[PDB]
């Protein structure tokens, strides 16, 4: 089988965004929460790992102990001035150096560690240590610009791991498939004029960054044709996503011939996420991972790396990620999703489904069909 | 004069140890934070903001008086009420489909129901011009013999049958803009022409898989039930068009003597239990559409009854703009989500699909 | 008539992301539940229980009047107040020792203080016979220029100084039965004989390591400060003897024109921030001692001001019985812990020890 | 000090007592909690393991996979009828079959799992796979009677582990030192007429079971002299516990000559626990662990097993248990207890200290 590496560190759950009601700073008209503070909560990620323990799936993976990102690693993407300001704010108690990117004292070390998980997953897959990998990163990365953190991302996890890999393995072509429900503006920005990294984002139309769709932003200069935005209307679900993957994502991968596929895996397109309006369920994520596994076996020797990003529904994220992990490792457990049959009843009916198919066919046509 | 019907103990109702709406055990790990989905704070926080803004001081807050056994038995069989009380006395349970409650939840449900009775009664007797009943537990999914979907008693139907007994009211219209289908209201009045039941809801959401546009009543009630399913991901302009093209015309045709809104706030843009895109100004505007209809059709007699709403951070701003509109007051509250939620709204291609969807609903109505 | 002074926004003060009182970072993992130790609910649940019992119906609730900067500057230097406001605008912080606050904590601290000002004002003016101010943030650890121990303004000192300016009251006694030493009150009036400051507190608890029996005032204030430290693990009978043999005799000798009690409820038997064994009826009986003293010494003028109290589940029953005595009102509330808390009380050998300890304090007072 | 087994399972953190405010059942006058429900909360135990991970301590220990207790196991202590009703209620959604022992659907499986942690820890120490062991038990066990669960204890973890050891190794003499702040009434009861298990309990006088002190309850029959209660007054702290251990607990162990020492380790005597009134701090638990390590080394070839019981301060329990684990494993980390200085300042002064010493002097005198 594909021995799957699972990259996690306890301290990633000790990152805390501060006293917010969901994503809202307390202060003014926003009453502080009486329960868990924040939206990126520790349990919105730890509960996935908890469920993988309870099912026994965790014992079927290998869990290496990753070293943190070094300053040299992260400075292949970020300017040292950002990194120095980040560390100094963190040493002094935390803050927010960007757009909705709050952190607490010592958040700098936890982000370097989070980043180390994605570096390690990429490094170990390229070295053959494992056949494929899942990095349970927290804080996430796919919104972080070179000099600006945003949307709960403090470092550019996947870009940093890619740049390390080019330095240590000389890898020529990398494709990033971002199915976190929000646009991967960070990844898009960092490689926008580069043709060696193909950046694909599937995301809810206009959600985050608010108002942005991006299907005509396809790259610049040498990177023209190497960025691919797939916005999908709010309220799209399982059949829409798999059509998008069959008709856009997978052919673009086939065209590009990567030497490595990386999934920026947010789980926030799930049917009860507060931070988006999509209708994916656990089996959606199993099937999308299988398409990525098949593509990687066909294109780059099974070299597939999944890097956790967003996902905010503490009760349902575990089941979506666990089905993903089952696919990735080719293992099956006794876990049954208690929401699955309701999520299937919830899916768009025939009138909405023809609209999603019309919407995706136009994206295809607009790309040169 | 706006009356505001609330009682501290509606916040003491507790659905038990669920992760969101998932009963714990087997593969569901217990929540480390607040248990459940219908949490006390997902309703209390609206009242807290009405206090913090000074709005609540411009409203009249009468003391709650629970529904009686006689009140609730106008709708429910005595056997259900009896099993409910006995299960509650022995520590709680669930007598339906996703309707859990704890010890003493029976009395809290009778108290919650009483808020709706009194809101309707006081408006009909002109003690106040309109009214808002902060019900918890909610009511619009509860069937005559079966509680459902966090609804233990049929709050609005009980209030209506009380109104018929106490005031002899002839025509009532219920407009249910909670994001789930008002199956409880629909069923209880399905064969009656004196109560027009309107439900605007996310297509196929709860009850799961139900759309319902063809279900327009039976017998004497044929033509007096009106389901308006909207697709997941619909937002402000879709709801406005549905009210302009379906809901408000249906009211003008029916000529009610009282309008009740079953007001869930769970169509809000960050709610976990639906996929819709309404924001606080949506609720302000739909409330003004009901105020206008009430002034036009029944001397301004409007009652708003709280049902769902599960985003504890954003529900308060939606319901507070509703309350401003209802009271005709205007506070300093600024919705910190409004700009982003407006940015989130469906773009042209999605907006065209919503408009085509609603146009077809209108057409199907003959 | 008992006036009850409270405002929704006092429950919006947040101390930030701490596990209990431990700032997050380094080896302290963020809490998954409610953050902090001075949590909103550790105070709001007292108000909730008084609504649920009907007791709140029997009291008068004046609208809150925030403290003015002129009020607070009768105790604090203006520079402190300006730095406090600027730090709160910039998003909060901590300007003292264990006194964190979030953005907007300045306004809420000013509100909280206005509750104690008003409660004292309305009793002196005869609008109510006695009063309870549900202050949050608390006040009695705050120094003139240094906030401490969750206390951002010196609520009771400010209230006293407003009272001297508006009414010219001559003699005020403050009885501090919060379980921590009232070091703020002690320091502010230490060289003054017009305010007698008494503090009963767990030996060495907060400020840590302080006992203080020999600290009796200075200059004209000599003999007008009275510390009563009590060993960890003392309970109902120990406190009763301390009040009978020390506190009440000191009130008799002093002849106050007003009694104010700084009532933290953190000496209760399950509080995390102290080791004492008081129960709900302990607070009812200690309030009756203060009521009888006030009746006998100053025409029944008694103000109770909320300080600390951190056991969310049990603080409501302690404060509710206090309010019952304060108002002379009966409810059906029953403390479901009382029998157990009575069984937990120190046995005979410990009780002889507590009696010997208190006898020594009596003797040392000369 | 040694190669230390650490016995934990993720599902022990999935046991939920239900919708209580602290230990008070919601309903009537008790308002539901908005934060974490209950007193025995998952995090009041998990946070110890989380810190042992974050410190790197976990990487120096051995973590065997969990082996649940079998029904045969638990029925060496409990009548099968109790176990079957427990199973039937757990399947039907949970309940409470005793006194303050509530549980949710599937709580039976998790109690069987938790018990297995103690069984395996004892087994592995006796068979020599590890020199000492820590069992992160949840639910706890030391209040559970043979037919009556109580005080958040659904199975008699430590008794069941001792009877398994007897059945599998023939062990003659076991001492249990219960320093959980509450009386170990379950262990006392099960072994009350037996001379082969010396049961020692140090606890807050009159705390739980409420009103109970127990110094004069020394066993019966063949068990006379083989149960030892050390009630301590509420408000006792570090120096009182030290004296109790030097003057009573360690002398008892030396007379009894155990072949195995089991510590029932609740951490609820820490200085901020809601469910007791004691003033222990992290270094108290380190030193008490050293005392038991030295007794195990002198009396039974270092065979020492520490079984988690109570502990309810989710912010401070981790530092107390982490210093415990440092002593058990003999591994140092960079963990610094942020509360320690203050808790030292909190400790009883000279007048209360003299009361605690004469109290303990009185207990020693009554022994004989
Ligand atoms: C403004 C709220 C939108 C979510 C921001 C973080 C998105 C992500 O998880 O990638
Ligand atoms: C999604 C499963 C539960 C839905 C309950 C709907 C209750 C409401 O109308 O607020
Ligand atoms: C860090 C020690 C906690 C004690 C501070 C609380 C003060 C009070 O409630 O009066
Ligand atoms: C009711 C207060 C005490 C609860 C009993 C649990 C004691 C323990 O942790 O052993
Ligand atoms: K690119
Ligand atoms: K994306
Ligand atoms: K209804
Ligand atoms: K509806
Ligand atoms: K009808
Ligand atoms: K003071
Ligand atoms: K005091
Ligand atoms: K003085
Ligand atoms: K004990
Ligand atoms: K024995
Ligand atoms: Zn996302
Ligand atoms: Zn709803
Ligand atoms: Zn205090
Ligand atoms: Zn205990």
């Amino acid at each position: 089988m594909a021995r799957t590496g699972f990259y996690t560190d306890e301290r990633t759950f000790w990152h805390a965004t501060g006293m917010q009601a969901l994503f809202l700073p307390v202060g003014d008209w926003v009453q502080p929460p009486n329960g868990t503070a924040g939206a990126d909560t520790p349990d919105s990620k730890r509960r996935l790992l908890n469920l993988a323990h309870a099912s026994g799936l965790i014992r079927k993976l290998t869990l290496p102990e990753a070293i943190p990102a070094t300053v040299e690693d992260v400075c292949r993407v970020h300017p040292r001035d950002y990194i120095d300001r980040f560390k100094a704010t963190s040493d002094a108690g935390g803050g927010d150096l960007g757009h909705l990117a709050p952190f607490s004292k010592g958040g700098y070390e936890i982000a370097m560690l989070s980043c180390g998980l994605a570096i390690a997953a990429v490094d170990d897959v390229l070295s053959g240590k494992v056949d494929n990998a899942y990095a349970l990163c927290r804080p996430a990365g796919h919104h972080c610009l070179a000099d600006t953190p945003m949307g709960f991302c403090l470092l550019a996890n996947i870009p940093i791991a890619i740049e390390a890999a080019k330095a240590r393995h000389g890898i020529s072509r990398v494709a990033v498939v971002d199915w976190d429900v929000h646009h991967g503006n960070g990844t898009q920005s960092i490689f926008y004029d580069r043709a060696d990294v193909l950046t694909i984002s599937i995301h809810q139309d206009r959600c985050f960054p608010p108002g942005y769709s991006g299907a005509e932003d396809r790259g610049e200069g040498a990177g023209l044709g190497y960025n691919l935005n797939v916005p999908l209307p709010a309220g799209a679900g399982h059949d829409a996503y798999v059509q998008a993957f069959d008709d856009i994502v997978v052919p673009a991968l086939d065209d590009f011939k990567p030497d490595l596929i990386i999934v920026a895996s947010g789980l926030d397109a799930n049917s009860v996420d507060p931070l988006a309006r999509m209708l994916l369920h656990s089996e959606s994520y199993r099937l999308l991972t299988q398409k990525m596994l098949d593509a990687a076996a066909r294109l780059c020797g099974g070299k597939l790396v999944v890097v956790h990003e967003g996902g905010y529904a503490e009760a349902y994220v575990p089941f979506c990620g666990h089905a993903l992990l089952e696919a990735l490792s080719g293992e099956r457990t006794a876990v049954v999703d208690p929401v699955l049959e309701m999520a299937e009843a919830w899916q768009p009916g025939p009138e909405a489904a023809a609209f999603h198919r019309q919407w995706i066919d136009r994206l295809v046509a607009d790309l040169g069909k």
